């Protein structure tokens, strides 16, 4: 199942660590530790996934958010990852990620970064 495949620890191409539980209903809950940026320690993560994906070889759609405030630091920013889980022997979560920082109105045009993160079950 998608639930079974997604739950656990994942690692992106930058050295960041995702620990997530996929609930029976569609919930994603866990923590995120970033190897980059104004970030230290782990941050709360919450999101959603399709709990009944197609069975035709298509991936499982999902997304999650981390606000970059925890017991260590507050970066006044939040990231969202949107993507799909791909199961099997070389399982992946392939994502694109938006990172929005709080800005003044004048600076809103430069508030949001776009990037792409690929997550694997073993460290890169």
């Amino acid at each position: 199942t998608a639930e079974a495949g997604i739950t656990g620890t994942w690692y992106n191409q930058l050295g960041s660590t995702l620990i997530v539980t996929a609930g029976a209903d569609g919930a994603l809950t866990g923590t995120y530790e970033s190897a980059v940026g104004n970030a230290e320690g782990s941050y709360v993560l919450t999101g959603r996934y399709d709990s009944a994906p197609a069975t035709d070889g298509s991936g499982t759609a999902l997304g999650w958010t981390v606000a970059w405030k925890n017991n260590y630091r507050n970066a006044h920013s939040a990231s969202t990852w949107s993507g799909q889980y791909v199961g099997g022997a070389e399982a992946r979560i392939n994502t694109q990620v938006l990172t929005t920082s709080g800005t003044t109105e004048a600076n809103a045009w430069k508030s949001t970064l776009v990037g792409h993160d690929t997550f694997t079950k073993v460290k890169p």
